């Protein structure tokens, strides 16, 4: 039924991790739902850039053979895989502001916890290195050792959320 | 006919009511009246997803199995 | 014969985690070279206590049992046993400063993160953090990624506080 | 020669002295609540045993603490002993 003719994700080179995985979540995904072959999914993929993107399309296209090679390259060029320290940095830089919502913090620092390699780190650590950082409108009520996954912290902030 | 290809309505975050009930009512009435299987939509729900929400789906993806839930 | 007849190390109850953190390992160092059995250290334990707490083992005396739940009674009672989340959030607290030999730097942060649970972080995780904290006098002829052993960091690092 | 020992010194002075002296001091701010306890149980202790049981102490304690304590710490909550430390360690860790 088609092969990409015409969507409204496209991508543009705007230099950030969030904006290409979702480019490439999006794509891939499309890929499978539609059920296109691999051989004809790579004649069309210079029908989605718009920008600057082209112009770099333009130049490095005998350089692709496969739509993984294609992707992976396009990974490669434009996210810039960051190394651990700086993530570590980041991660305790900015506290949690006064009169922020719980959801928003906690899904922006699932985000930041997923550069690190795959593998490293368990549930209770990831949860302990987040436990250290929010307010104490949060604190005061949910001690630590009761809480053991990392729904039930969203479990009870929601309910404190609507107390007030 | 198709599943989920492209559509207006998207979802963002807003965090209010209004929005949030307006756009599961239209999804939820898109899916009635196109005649789509269970088990097909499920697969292409992040093509509506747009914002800080597909940040969100990429980390709770592992926690839906059915439609309902 | 001969168990507990007095030693240097007596306990007062000073309300701070260093002086009571030295104390317990002093004593449970003491316990495994002198060869004081298990069951015969519990009769002659007020013999240390010369201070306001041999009016506070009157009180709770009949709580304790055995050895390892008097010591846990003992920690419990005056020191909050701190868990890992104001330490992770208390590393990152401070970074360096001017003029500060490298040395006391990485033996304060050594010290600080050795009370983690034994097994949780191998060596290449303990590098970043050190490395993200470091002051721009050192960091900026010293990369990341040549160095792989711990020895590596102050060997490259007195080269430099050398040079001046 | 034990007993003599104790007689000369600390005479086991009489009820009303104790009962008098438990209420002549309240508790003073920024004072942590294990050596408040400490010394209340340890100036009870001198009282007849027998005489009081489990439930009648934590009133008067209770009574004695600061307002820090009193607006978190409500009355009926705690019943043993143990329990009121608990309950004031975690205020206190809070701050």
């Amino acid at each position: 039924k088609g092969s990409f003719s015409n969507c409204t994700v496209r991508f543009s080179g705007q230099r950030d991790h969030d904006a290409v995985d979702e480019f490439i979540n999006a794509v891939e995904t499309y890929k499978e739902v539609e059920g296109i072959s691999d051989k004809d999914a790579l004649k069309g993929l210079p029908l989605l850039f718009k920008s600057i993107a082209v112009v770099w399309w333009k130049g490095v296209r005998r350089d692709a053979k496969t739509w993984s090679d294609a992707l992976q390259l396009l990974r490669d060029h434009f996210s810039p895989t960051k190394p651990s320290y700086q993530i570590y940095m980041e991660i305790f830089e900015t506290k949690q502001s006064y009169d922020e919502v719980i959801d928003s913090f906690i899904c922006k620092q699932r985000a930041l916890l997923a550069k690190l390699p795959e593998g490293r780190h368990d549930e209770e650590t990831e949860l302990d290195f987040i436990y250290g950082l929010m307010q104490p409108k949060y604190r005061e009520s949910i001690p630590r050792h009761e809480v053991k996954t990392f729904r039930e912290l969203l479990d009870r902030g929601r309910t404190v959320e609507r107390t007030r």
